[PDB]
């Protein structure tokens, strides 16, 4: 089998209380904390680019021996710092990987991820002493007062992709859909996405229920078979309501289980935001961490991308899986944040827009075990690597 | 066997020539004719932008058959329009294939086809019925009086990649060389790349040794197995400059072959320029059509990205695959292009930057058989499609 071996995330130090924010707004709390389902959002200090985010979540899972055996490197993102150089040959200099590797981005919005380590098991299958790291890393920013505000996020995770897989073996089962709307883009020149919110809505759903019907149909099978459900999410308000149009004729046994399947994976999206690309598998690892699913039993994965396409396929959990995830360095990385109040926030958000260099206000002397943007010198990035190294 | 079914490329219709370019440089035309080896650069007119020149590119030899066995459409460009809706989606549309698949941009820079047509061949390994729509289009653009104007372009290649192909055969043995290198990159909010010519010609020439003498070791072949090399055009003398550099401890026998090959493999590209992710498939088709290989011989691939990531790979000819090719149709579109002179060509490039339309300048009247862009409304772009639709 081929499949996830190992997976890991990353979130800046700071965040933001959603009841401030909404204080801060002048709206209910509970419109953002039971409404839209957020409770902290992720705020990105001016040192921590998609490309130090994406390096800090792939640190902690890359043996020195891994770094011999990467044959690809995979970053997909919507939120891209250059229009020619792939991040990923930044992130393979940083890690240290062998020279003898391919590296380069895929887009898509935020269905980016799963081309990528659907593909990367394809590579794989001729190569069985080989590895694929995917890295999902993206800054969802909306602006000051915008509509999508409140869904803000930002970070990164990393996947190795491997034979014999510790965690996740992925199924040949995918199956994807694509549909030509306008719910949410990004000309270029734009800072920040053109949305249609309602619409947005819509889209999502059909794509969900499109893919999942041919799937159910090429399959034979039904929501009964899968022990969890597990969803991209631009928030938790909208991912419940995806579930329940699909699970509307499943039975109560079924419905009782998927639903509770589903708090459990969007556990960790709760304090963090949404992330784009890496939204589908933070939930995947909050869902490994806070349910406890069976070896053997398997998971549906729905992956979406506003413009848009849709992708639903399975994986189904090794045994000892338990055995390689990092709990308690994940709820160690959510403990570790500083709240930050709004009007900080505010200032942040500034900053990062022109990316305003301030030792300071980014408190960088407390980074020195991670990867940081240090500066910009003649339109070249600069980094600051691990003390460790 | 899996690989390249079909093949085709578009260019737009205007074309400036490279000595009146020079006049208007104050420089001798030979610089550019002989000096860099480019005679005719293509010429953008508004209406067509990476998505019409995509779609042109393809549906000469996309079947209605064809439509509903593609399960995956990937565009590869560094010329996106969009920072998150990849240009796939809008192709996908334009081309009307099937529902059922995916759909996304890959970026690396000049070298994003290749991983593209090598992921589509170990995806379709267990999918016997079904085909893969790589597409690589782009707009080089360095600006008005700058270093690389002289090496610009403008098209798009298209392919189509399945079981059985009537073509060529990919090899599995390719191999890649990451190295990160400041050659060529364009950030965010930059019209056009930053370049380092010197450093650029040393870091293409460095990744192709590299590449090549890692590829001979482990495949245990010399140049001597070769009918045929092709590679990444960024201009017809630094490919010859490339060659000159690994071919020196060749037989007699295999220089002539190699060298010779070379000038067929770049005959199409001096009418274009450099055209990024489309070069190498455009020097692949013009080697394919300008020289009589025969059944059976191997060719060897050279692709290029700055940043830098370099693959080099084999693939051998098809039985019967001079039938398969548009020899005449690609002539005929070279040949009934419209020369502009220098004042046209500037007028068309600052337009190209605002994408101000001009009907009359685009003479649109005259694209009735083609897509292009007709007209942009609330940040959503318009395609005219072909008559005969
Ligand atoms: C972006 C991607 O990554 C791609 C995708 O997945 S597309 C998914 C959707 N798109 C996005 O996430 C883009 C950003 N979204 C937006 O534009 C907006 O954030 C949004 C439209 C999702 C919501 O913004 P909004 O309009 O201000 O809130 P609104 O839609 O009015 O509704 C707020 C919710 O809180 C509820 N609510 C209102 N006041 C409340 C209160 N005092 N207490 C509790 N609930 C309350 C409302 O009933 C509503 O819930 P419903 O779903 O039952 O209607
Ligand atoms: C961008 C990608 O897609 C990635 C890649 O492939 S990177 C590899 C190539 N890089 C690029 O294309 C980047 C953009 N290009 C550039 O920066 C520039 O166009 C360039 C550096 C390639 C050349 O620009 P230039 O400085 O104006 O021309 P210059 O360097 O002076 O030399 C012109 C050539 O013509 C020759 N020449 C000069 N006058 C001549 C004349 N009258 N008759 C004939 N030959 C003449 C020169 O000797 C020279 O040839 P060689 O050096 O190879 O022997």
């Amino acid at each position: 089998a081929i499949g996830i071996d190992k997976i890991n995330f990353y979130v800046p130090k700071y965040y933001v209380d959603m009841a401030k924010l909404a204080e801060a707004r002048q709206v209910d709390p509970n419109k953002f904390l039971i409404g839209i389902g957020q409770t902290e959002m992720a705020v990105s200090p001016v040192n921590q680019d998609i490309v130090s985010m994406g390096a800090n979540a792939a640190k902690d899972i890359i043996t020195d021996e891994d770094k011999k055996k990467i044959g690809m490197v995979i970053v997909a993102t919507e939120s891209a710092v250059d229009a020619a150089k792939a991040a990923a040959v930044q992130i393979h200099n940083l890690l240290g990987i062998q020279p003898f590797a391919r590296c380069f981005e895929m887009k898509e919005a935020c269905y980016a991820a799963t081309p990528a380590i659907q593909l990367a098991k394809d590579y794989l299958a001729t190569r069985p002493n080989e590895k694929v790291l995917v890295i999902a890393t993206d800054t969802a920013r909306y602006g000051l007062n915008s509509g999508g505000e409140p869904t803000q996020g930002a970070g990164a995770v990393a996947m190795v992709i491997a034979h014999n897989p510790s965690i996740l073996a992925l199924n040949e089962d995918a199956v994807a859909y694509t549909e030509d709307v306008y719910d949410f883009w990004r000309p270029t020149g734009h800072k920040y996405p053109l949305v249609d919110g309602a619409l947005s809505k819509d889209a999502y759903i059909r794509s969900f229920q499109q893919s999942w019907n041919e799937y159910a149909k090429r399959q034979g099978k039904s929501l009964a078979d899968f022990a969890s459900l597990c969803f991209h999410v631009p928030f938790t308000k909208m991912g419940k309501k995806a579930l329940e149009s699909i699970i509307d004729n499943a039975d109560e046994t079924t419905q009782e289980r998927l639903r509770s399947g589903y708090e459990d994976a969007v556990d960790y999206n709760r304090y963090v935001g949404n992330i784009y690309t890496g939204s589908l598998y933070l939930s995947l690892i909050s869902l490994l961490e806070n349910r406890d699913l069976q070896a053997g039993e398997t998971i549906g994965l729905f992956s979406y991308g506003s413009g848009s396409v849709g992708e639903f396929y399975s994986a189904t959990l090794v045994e000892g899986y338990k055995d390689h995830l990092d709990q308690a360095a994940h709820k160690a990385l959510l403990n570790n944040r500083t709240e930050v109040s709004v009007d900080a926030y505010e200032t942040f958000f500034k900053r990062f827009d022109d990316v305003e260099f301030d030792e300071e206000q980014d408190a960088v002397h407390e980074d020195r075990h991670i990867f940081y943007l240090s500066n910009i010198e003649n339109n070249v990035r600069e980094y600051h690597r691990p003390e460790l190294e």
